[PDB]
């Protein structure tokens, strides 16, 4: 993790100040890649949350919507964005108590994907319901007649099925940044986009992880624990031990209110990072060769685990 | 400096498939020091994305022949129910860049949604009932970029000022997915300085990088211009980064400047705020001397 310290330097040393209330420093562009084989990028010089962090990623895995069922999972971060956010809480979207619309693993998982077609397209008809598809409405529009096709597309799910498939493609990722409900959601995504690399010699897979935003002080910590524990989880269902993590991030930023904070934390004496083990009932596609997919799902947060984690 | 870096480290790191890569790399380049038939081909590919072409022979015009193959050749693509015929992609890149298909299906007496929808420039298409309910089918073609444009002038501070041609539900209607898929901008409003940061899902670090380079400067000095902004930092983001085989003798071997013309206005010297010129500007308009 000494990157991380390093990033969090070279934001104080070569960052220019912002006003957005509270002022920021920030960078644009930069890099933090980590080889997962040597250890989990906890951060250790604060008490990582972990088990909040391993809850959001569940959340998101099972395309939660509601903070109660975030707090279920052991994560309370979404409550104020939940239930205090006043333009949230005006917007015409939000169901009620504990909703935050359709962020993150909804997209991930269920991204709303419509085709309009002429109704007697019967190829690309035809193709698109092979694919998944569904016709749920025929209309008419300037005259000619159509159909409207949904599909909630699964992009982990596809991934994972790709990667077992053909790992040699360079087209396996998921992204939660869906324009088309902009309007309809808490937050939009900071953590964007998410691709998986396997190799097939190393047996390795890799993930490089696209961040739109980061607090570097207390968001970074949190993405990189759920970035690793979601490539740690997909390569344990699809034969793949996991190696790289790249996380790239667009506005790297420190608050000003955070300040005494960090720099308390950039004196401290850093610990060996820990080991994340994902629980043994987690089924080892390598092992097994029985595809089971559905683990995206069964997966708790008490089947992610750090050995020998130490912190001041 | 960095580049010849980033190929010793594939070449000295990196797994053979033929093609030799690693996983997640990043070139950082400051704009305002330099600059990163090439040259011109990457620039009628950036035209040709701004005019949400789907044509090759709208590229060519422009001086691209780059699609050709994937329009006319790729057999994959020939039996595709969603080709029209000769030189189409579908709807590929700038199509999604500046007029994704954004639909929301809502209950027919969600009044408030619907007003909220409709003040966006989302129209009622099609009304229709599922499970009992009345339903509204919305739809906006957005235009990501030009959203961009105006926040960056209207709301520098925001950090959401990012578009991106990666569209799910279309991927199995086009000629070839996003590769060059995320940008984001990221104004500086106390220094008027604005950057780049690209995510590419692949990338030939030898002839590939080169023109993605070239693409992606041009598109930040253009809006620069348009929005009152210096360009500064250019990130390009690899999560692929690979080498050919074929290309190892010429990498073995192995800054001009950018020029924008005059006649695209300078949105801090008018005060007139164009962004038609994403339309108007030409390949002629970019010039590498030196």
């Amino acid at each position: 993790m000494k990157q991380y310290l390093d990033l969090v330097r070279t934001i104080l040393d070569t960052g220019t100040w912002q006003s957005n209330g509270i002022r920021t420093i920030g960078i644009p562009g930069a890099m933090l890649r980590f080889d997962l084989q040597q250890g989990f990028p906890a951060v250790t010089t604060k008490k990582l949350a972990f088990k909040s962090a391993i809850g959001e990623l569940v959340g998101f895995l099972r395309a939660t919507r509601s903070a109660a069922e975030f707090r279920a999972l052991g994560c309370k971060v979404w409550d104020a964005n939940a239930n205090e956010n006043a333009q949230w809480l005006a917007n015409p979207y939000r169901r009620g108590a504990d909703d935050l619309g359709d962020v993150y693993g909804v997209q991930w998982r269920r991204w709303p994907g419509y085709k309009v077609l002429d109704a007697h397209a019967d190829a690309q008809i035809a193709d698109a319901t092979s694919r998944g598809f569904r016709i749920v409405a025929r209309f008419e529009e300037g005259g000619a007649d159509k159909v409207l096709l949904h599909k909630a597309i699964d992009q982990l799910r596809d991934c994972l099925d790709t990667i077992v498939r053909d790992p040699s493609s360079r087209r396996i990722l998921f992204h939660g940044w869906n324009p088309a409900v902009l309007d309809e959601i808490a937050l939009p995504a900071c953590h964007l986009l998410y691709q998986f690399l396997p190799n097939v010699e190393r047996r390795e897979i890799s993930l490089c992880l696209y961040i739109r935003s980061n607090d570097v002080g207390l968001g970074t910590p949190f993405n990189l624990a759920e970035g690793a524990a979601l490539l740690t989880l997909v390569g344990r269902l699809t034969g793949y031990s996991p190696r790289w993590f790249t996380y790239f991030i667009g506005d790297a930023h420190i608050y000003e209110n955070q300040l005494d904070m960090l720099k308390q934390q950039l004196e401290r004496e850093p610990f060996e990072s820990p080991r994340l083990e994902l629980a043994e009932r987690v089924p080892d596609y390598a092992k097994t060769g029985k595809y089971e997919p559905q683990w995206l799902e069964r997966v708790e947060p008490s089947d992610f685990t750090l050995v020998g984690y130490r912190h001041h």
